[PDB]
This record gives structure tokens, C-alpha cells and sequence, in this order.
């Protein structure tokens, strides 16, 4: 059944396939390599993301070596069948030189990471706790009373939205603002997004 | 130029190309994978619009040139060894010529077409599907507005207090995600998109 899925793959002259290794709990692009026909084979059994080395001309699984694995959740193949998705949860930081992903040029700022909506602003958070030991993050770092009430009081808030009727923007502002809220308390605790994000799907 | 110097250090392949993959600036979803050339990579730059370079018809092809579903691109990152991209951007509608949001949707354990999520988001399509199919505790929720949002008040108090009480972190996190779930079900009966509501975080830079 996996050989005939195989052979469905559109592969190079060089019986190669672009795959990229994605975190299934964040969505960070971990890395981005090459799959043959027996690199993807052995991702699916070993659950462990395996690619081909072009440099070592050889299979590579992540974490061989450094113990550093991407244990694979998922495969995905995009409508073409050249493209692959290891959807996975890695054992420690991806890129060789330590770095959590392998993505951390950015082309705009002419080294930070690449990082989507809600992992930027946690990344803002985390900042401010830093330069804390004018801010509006760092004055509820320094007073738990006050972001305490923020959350209660906008949580309220949320919920108004549903109980009076308001507008889908005004919920999805108020969502912003009890998000926002959570996450300097999740910072002042020492929890990642991610933590959170691996709990819901350990409830499924 | 800056651009030109930063093009100048790309590690581009035998015929010219680097993989270029287009992601959602506020979700994080892959939305396609394509390849670059200098002047795909430097057009993508200067007109904000994702533009990757066709291998067939041997041409440049800016993603949305007939469809209008441009890729309005918000950060190019280059990985470490420099021969990767990522256009960082917000789709105009849906990226795959066959109308999916998203270019990924062949599963292949279900194989051994549902669209790749991550967890978050597939937390919501879940809370979307016993939306529509209204035994479940969403549908529940989405039954009754007032437990719903006496639960939402509830837990929201409850993360609180593992900050006041000194709770140990596995706490925090573990009320966190019962936070997250409910709100989302209120989500829902509002019909809000998370990636709506990163948007707003976003637009709050
Ligand atoms: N994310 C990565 N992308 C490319 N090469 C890597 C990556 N991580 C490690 N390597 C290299 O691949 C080999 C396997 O190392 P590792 O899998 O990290 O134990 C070593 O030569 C590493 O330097
Ligand atoms: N208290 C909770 N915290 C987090 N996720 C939850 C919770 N209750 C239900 N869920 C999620 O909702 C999904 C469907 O639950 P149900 O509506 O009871 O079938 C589960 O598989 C979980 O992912
Ligand atoms: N009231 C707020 N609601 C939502 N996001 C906020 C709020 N205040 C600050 N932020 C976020 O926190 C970042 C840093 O804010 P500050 O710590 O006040 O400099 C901003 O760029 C926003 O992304
Ligand atoms: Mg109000
Ligand atoms: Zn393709
Ligand atoms: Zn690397
Ligand atoms: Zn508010
Ligand atoms: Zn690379
Ligand atoms: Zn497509
Ligand atoms: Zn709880």
C-alpha cells in the first residue's frame, strides 16, 4: 500500500521530491530538504522525518547523531504530489548550529527568527520580561494584581459580546485582548505557547 | 542596493533556482512551495506580491497574476545554509488552482483530503464540525450560551489563580488550553476565524 502511494509522487530526474519538516503544534517551518522514494518510506515507518543527504549521498534521518528528532504526527503530498509536508514535534532545536528552525535571515530587517502573528507577540512578551528584571507589558510583569483583573475583566468582556449581540469584530477584538492578556501571565509563568497548543491535542 | 547583495549571497542551484515557500504570516499554514530565481526573489520583494518562477512554461509567474488570489508578502527569510525561502505573507483567497486553502491536502496515513493543520486549527475545524452536526460537550456549549459562557469566566479564573496561588507551571498551561477551547466554541457561535483574530493582534504592532 506504500508502494503504490510511492510510485504517485512526482519526483525529479534525480527521483527527488521537496520536503519540509513543519512543527504540528506552531506551524514553524522547521527546515526544508529532499525526499527519494526510500526517504519518505522511512519517515512513515520510523515516525522519525528522514531525508536524502545530497552533500553525504545518503539517507538522513534528524537526529541521527545530535538526538535532535522530528518525530513525524503526519504526511501530507500537495495537489501536484512534488511537494511534502513532515508534519512533526522535534525533540530538541532543528538546525545544526543549534538554532531552534533553520530560518533566521531575515531579508527585511537590511539574526531573529522567523515567526507568525501569535509567535512574534510572544516573542515581543518575552522581551519585556527581560528588560524588566514606559511599557504596558512590562507594568503587568511588575504587578500580578492588575494583570490578574485585566484577564478576569476581559474575559468578561468576551463573553459580553456573545450575551449583548455585538458585531463578529467586536468578539474577534476582545478575543485579541484576552489573548494578548493570557500571555503576559503564561510569560510571568515561564509557558510557552507551544506547551499550551501540545496540551489541546493531547485531549483529542 | 541592499537587495542585490543579500541576492548575491543566495546558494542558488545548478539551473539557477531556490525552493520558495509561501506561508501564512498569521496562522503559519503552508500555503504552496514553488521555486525562485534572483529576479522571482527581487520582484517578490519590490511589489509585496508572492512571484516564483514557473519550470514549465520556462517564465516568470507571480501567484494570483489571472486569479487575483495574490500572496501580499509581509517578510522573505532566507535558512541558514541560504538556499530555502519563505514568503511570509496574507493570501488574497484561497492559494490551490482547485479551490483549498491551502496547496496541502492529501494525507497520507489516510492514505495507507482533509487540509494540513496544525493543532490549533485543527481544534477549530473540530469545534466547526459539531457546529454543523449540532453527544459532544461542544455541541453542548454551542447549545447553551450561558454554560458557555459561565465555563469561559470559570476557567479564565481559574489560570489567574496559578499565578496568585504559586501554581506550578503545568498548571498555568494546562488552564491556558481550557481557556483556549471554550473561548474558541465562543468563537465559533460568532463565526470568527482564529487567524481573524491574529490579524487584530497583528494590526497592534
Ligand atoms: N536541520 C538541518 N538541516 C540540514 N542539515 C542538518 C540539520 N541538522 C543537522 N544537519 C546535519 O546533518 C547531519 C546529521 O546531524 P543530526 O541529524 O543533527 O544529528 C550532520 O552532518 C548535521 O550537521
Ligand atoms: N476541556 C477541554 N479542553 C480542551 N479541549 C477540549 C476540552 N473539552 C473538549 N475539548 C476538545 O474538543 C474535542 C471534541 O470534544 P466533544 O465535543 O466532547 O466531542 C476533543 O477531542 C478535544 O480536542
Ligand atoms: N492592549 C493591548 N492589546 C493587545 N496587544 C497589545 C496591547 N498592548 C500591547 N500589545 C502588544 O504588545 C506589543 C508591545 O507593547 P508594549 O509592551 O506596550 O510596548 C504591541 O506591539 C502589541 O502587539
Ligand atoms: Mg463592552
Ligand atoms: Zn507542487
Ligand atoms: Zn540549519
Ligand atoms: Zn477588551
Ligand atoms: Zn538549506
Ligand atoms: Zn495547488
Ligand atoms: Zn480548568
Amino acid at each position: 500500500a506504500v508502494d503504490s502511494l510511492l510510485d504517485s509522487v512526482k519526483w525529479d530526474n534525480k527521483g527527488l521530491a521537496v520536503a519540509i519538516a513543519q512543527n504540528v503544534d506552531t506551524g514553524a517551518i522547521l527546515m526544508q530538504g529532499f525526499a527519494n522514494r526510500e526517504a519518505v518510506a522511512t519517515t512513515i515507518s520510523s515516525r522519525k522525518a528522514t531525508f536524502y543527504s545530497r552533500s553525504r549521498s545518503s539517507l538522513w534521518t534528524k537526529g541521527e547523531t545530535s538526538n535532535n528528532f522530528i518525530n513525524v504526527h503526519d504526511v501530507f503530498l500537495d495537489c501536484d504530489r512534488d511537494s511534502i509536508i513532515y508534519l512533526g514535534k522535534p525533540d530538541g532545536p532543528t538546525c545544526h548550529t543549534g538554532a531552534e528552525t533553520c530560518y533566521y535571515t531575515p531579508v527585511f530587517d537590511l539574526n531573529k527568527l522567523a515567526l507568525t502573528s501569535l509567535y512574534a507577540l510572544e516573542s515581543t512578551i518575552s522581551q519585556r520580561k527581560a528588560e524588566v528584571v514606559p511599557s504596558w507589558t512590562k507594568r503587568l510583569l511588575l504587578n500580578d494584581k492588575l494583570l490578574c483583573s485585566k484577564i478576569r475583566e476581559e474575559a468578561n468582556e468576551l463573553c459580553e459580546t456573545l450575551e449583548n449581540n455585538e458585531d463578529k469584530s467586536r468578539t474577534a477584538s476582545e478575543m485579541a485582548d484576552v489573548l494578548y492578556h493570557a500571555m503576559v501571565l503564561l510569560a510571568l509563568k515561564d509557558v510557552k505557547v507551544e506547551e499550551v497548543l501540545q496540551v489541546l491535542r493531547q485531549r483529542f
